[PDB]
């Protein structure tokens, strides 16, 4: 069964609040804090997921959903886009980037345990 998650967010409080609540799902959560760095990571070892901000200090969450989605090896890569609250501009840029799905911020944590089931599911 898929059990691992690459959370890509550079802001501290938010990627730690992420990952107390994958982990008690039972999660492996990895991080990383930029789209470069990602990137790296990702075809260095796999992850089953990744959970992306759509901010981030370099290209942003839009730019590194469109780069994995052009790689061969994660194509079909299941992902999930962090966005602002009442963002609604950020979704439909993140369906168009090729994201499966997003969860908006404060990230409510049964919604985040759904989606990322749900993105990973099919």
């Amino acid at each position: 069964k898929p059990h691992t998650l690459l959370i890509v967010d550079d802001d501290d409080t938010v990627a730690e609040m992420l990952e107390l609540v994958l982990r008690g799902a039972g999660y492996e959560v990895r991080r990383a804090a930029s789209g470069e760095e990602a990137l790296q990571q990702i075809y260095k070892n796999l992850p089953d997921a990744l959970i992306c901000d759509v901010l981030l200090p370099g290209i942003d969450g839009y730019t590194l959903c469109k780069r994995v989605r052009q790689h061969p090896l994660t194509k079909t890569l299941p992902i999930l886009m962090l966005t602002a609250q009442g963002d609604i501009s950020a979704k439909i840029a993140g369906f168009e980037a090729g994201a499966n799905d997003y969860l908006a911020k404060p990230f409510e944590p049964q919604e985040l345990v759904y989606r990322v089931k749900n993105i990973l599911a099919r």
